[PDB]
This record gives structure tokens, sequence and C-alpha cells, in this order.
């Protein structure tokens, strides 16, 4: 096919076995937390004891599962600050550098992030293990820049559906096998795959920033450190603002209001995402087993969607398409938030997939045709570093709401917090 399927096709393959790697260790989790606690570890029982006083001031009650969900959720909340802080200098970095090396430099860190878990099982390595995966996880933003540096906004807007297969794929098939192999060989696989991935995009991936289009610089002082860093000149896209043939006037605040939607989408979506497992157990009584098969279906409706839809939606009418989806999740959280039996439940999920399918990719999509060539890595790592945020912050703020007010006040209000990105749109 022509050069634009074969940088696609890369990106997705080598995504794909970096996602495996991840996701396979996330249904294993909880037992290891559980190891940790069983071996008076007391690392783990400084952690402990600051979920539990989160625990204690949203009023969640005392229960293996309800810690074992919100300790996860703490840990994954660490990660994402750690993915916000470098998505937008991996960017810039990259915008300077060209995408390959950098893209490898950030393998060579995932590759190193599961040497280190692989060699010891203590909350220490555990936590050495995720600080080194998170400083490293531009991977994921620099497929979204390289395929931004694809000519058409054609070839863009299904480079970010492709994408959104892989993070859909990742996160389904993953933790099947992690449940599916030996404890002692996950850490091996996880290791396999992020080799494979960085042996791949060495053996693979095309340069798709040519020398003659980088930025001059990365970042000369201060006030450009600040534009990487600070929540608020992320959201203003003041790095990007500030770099070589920029956008400007209605094109500026085009891109800006893109990522207030962006970062409050995922903000809500994450909240109630992460809330499921607090939903799914208390109302219907699900086994972590079960919340496996449900998150499961939900994968792979999502893919279809994203490969069969999304990936489909001409380019012109991806905004169309997200405020859809954005009054999609009304009804679906109402329903979610409400049921009292599976079919009500299944209805909401399955209007839940649908949607999410759709937001991410489409967004992303028309937010890759801002800035000039030299600037598409700080734009997507702008754009990754506030869904980082939001993922960072989104569970948190939902669990505090759903234990101190209960299910149906936390799932009525997110779902009316909806409107508020749909308005910002239209
Ligand atoms: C390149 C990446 C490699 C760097 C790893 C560096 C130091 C760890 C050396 C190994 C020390 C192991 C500590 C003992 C331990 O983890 O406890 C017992 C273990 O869990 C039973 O499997
Ligand atoms: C380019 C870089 C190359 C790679 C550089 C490697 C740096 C890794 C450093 C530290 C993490 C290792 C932590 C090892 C944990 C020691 C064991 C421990 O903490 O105690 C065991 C526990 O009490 C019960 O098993």
């Amino acid at each position: 096919q022509p050069p634009e399927r074969r940088v696609v096709t890369v990106v997705f393959l080598g995504l794909l076995l970096d996602l495996l790697a991840f996701t396979l260790l996330l249904p294993l989790l909880p037992g290891l937390l559980e190891s940790h606690g069983r071996a008076h570890d007391p690392l783990y029982g400084s952690w402990q004891g600051g979920v539990d006083w989160f625990a204690t001031a949203i009023g969640m009650p005392v229960e293996k599962r309800y810690n074992s969900v919100l300790f996860g959720g703490l840990i994954g909340s660490a990660f994402s600050v750690l993915q916000f802080l470098c998505a937008p200098l991996t960017g810039a970095t990259s915008d300077c550098l060209g995408r390959r090396p950098v893209m490898l430099l950030c393998l060579m860190g995932v590759a190193t992030s599961y040497a280190v878990w692989a060699t010891s099982r203590s909350f220490a390595a555990f936590l050495a293990s995720r600080l080194i995966g998170g400083i490293s996880k531009g991977n994921v933003s620099l497929s979204t820049a390289i395929v931004a540096d694809l000519g058409s906004p054609l070839a863009r807007s299904q480079g970010m559906a492709v994408i959104g297969v892989a993070f859909s794929l990742g996160f389904t098939l993953g933790p099947m096998l992690g449940a599916s192999l030996p404890l002692e060989m996950a850490p091996w696989f996880a290791l396999l795959f992020a080799a494979s991935d960085l042996l791949f995009i060495f053996c693979f991936l095309p340069e798709t920033l040519p020398l003659e289009k980088r930025a001059p610089s990365i970042a000369l002082g201060f006030r450009d450190a600040a534009d990487l860093l600070s929540p608020l000149a992320l959201l203003r896209f003041s790095a990007v603002a500030r770099g070589q043939d920029p956008p400007s006037g209605d094109r500026l605040s085009s891109l800006r209001r893109l990522g207030l939607v962006y970062f409050l989408y995922l903000f809500l979506f994450s909240g109630l995402e992460y809330t499921l497992s607090f939903l799914t157990h208390q109302r219907f009584q699900f086994s972590s087993l079960q919340q496996g098969k449900m998150f499961f279906l939900i994968g792979l409706t999502m893919a279809t969607i994203q490969g069969a839809y999304a990936r489909r939606i001409h380019p012109g009418g991806e905004v169309a398409a997200v405020k859809r989806a954005l009054l999609l999740l009304v009804p679906a959280f109402l329903l979610i938030g409400w049921g009292r039996s599976l079919p009500v439940l299944g209805l909401g999920l399955l209007l839940y997939s649908f949607a999410a399918a759709v937001v991410v990719p489409c967004l992303s999509s028309v937010v890759a045709g801002y800035g000039s060539p030299g600037q598409k890595g700080t734009v997507m790592g702008t754009l990754r570093s506030l869904g980082a945020l939001a993922r960072a912050a989104g569970p948190l703020v939902a669990a505090s709401v759903y234990w101190l007010a209960g299910a149906q006040a936390c799932f009525t209000t997110w779902s009316g917090l909806f409107l508020l990105p749909f308005f910002l749109l239209q």
C-alpha cells in the first residue's frame, strides 16, 4: 500500500504490543497488593495508610474489594500525573529531534520498566517500575504525533481511529492473556511485548518529520519550561501558540476549545468508568471475573465501532459525531446509574460503548489538523497531557461523590455535566 498505510500499520502494531505489555499486569494487581499487605511491607503500609485516610474521608465502607479498587485508583492516578508531566516535553523534543529517536528513547524506558518489575516483586520495585514506565509513556503521544504528520485529513482521521482500535484491543486481550498466564511468567510476557515493540519500531517505523521541518529548540528559558508543565498553559496551548508558524486568531481559539472539551469529557468519562467497579459490585454483586467479562464485551464493541464507524466518518464530520456521542452519554449513564436489572445496565453499556468509541479519536483527528509541520509533537503531546490530567483527577473526584452522595447522585450529576462539553462544541 502507499507510505501512509505502511506508517499507520507500524504505529498500530507497535502500540498494540505496548498496550498488551501494560494491560497484562492489571488483573494481577489486586493479588500483588494483597501479597505486600500480607508480608508487612512497611512501604506498602505507608500507601495503605493513605488509601485508608481517603477511604475514611469519602465514607467508603471497609471491604477487601472496595480497598483493592480504591488502591488501584490512587495508583492509576499517580501514574497519569507522570504521563501529564512528560507528554508535552516528549512531544516538543521529538518536534526538534524527529519522531524515531524520541520514540526509541521512550521504548527503551518502557522495556526497562518491565526489566525492573521482572527482577523484584517488592512494593518498592513496583513503584520504581511504575515511575520509569510513567516517564516513558510518551510513545502513546508520539504515535498520535506520527499520524498527525500524515498528508491528508483522511489519513489523519483514520490514523486516530486505528489507534483507538489499538487501545480497545490492547485493553481487551491483554488482561485476558495475563489472567491465563502463571503469575511468574506474566512479567516475562510484558518484557517480550515491550522488547518486540522496541525492535519492531527500530526496524520498521519510517521518519515522518524531516530535518528541514523540525523546531529549532525544545525550550530556551523558564517560561517555555512552564508552558510544558502548567495545567493552564497546556489548556491555552501556549507552547504551540509560541512556536514556528503557529495557529493564531480564530484557528487558536478553536484549538483551545477542542482541548477544553477533550479535558472535560475525559474528566467526566474516566470518573464514571472507574466507579462502575463500585456500582457492579455494590448493586449487582459482580465478582472481579464478571467485571472482566463486562469490560471484555465493552472493549470488543468499542473496537468494532472504532474500526467500522469512527474510521469511516468523512473528514469535516468529526465534530457532528462527537456532539451526538456526548448527547448519547446522558441517557447511557442515567441507565447505568439507576438500572436495577442486567437488561437496563446492558442498554446503558451498549450506548456507553458506541459513544466512547467515537469521542477520543474524532477530537484527536480535528486537533491533529492544527499546528505547522514542526509542532505536531507539541500539539498531540499537549492533548495527551490534558487527557492524563483528566484521568488523574476524574477517578478520585467521582469516588468522593459516589461514596459521599451515592451511585445515583454521582451518575445523575456526571450525566448532566456531559452537556457542558456538548454546549462548548456547538
Ligand atoms: C538506563 C537505566 C538502566 C537500569 C537501571 C536500574 C535502576 C533501578 C533502580 C531501582 C529499582 C530496583 C528496586 C529493587 C528492590 C530491592 C528489594 C527491596 O526493596 O526489598 C525487598 C522487599 O523488602 C521484599 O521483597
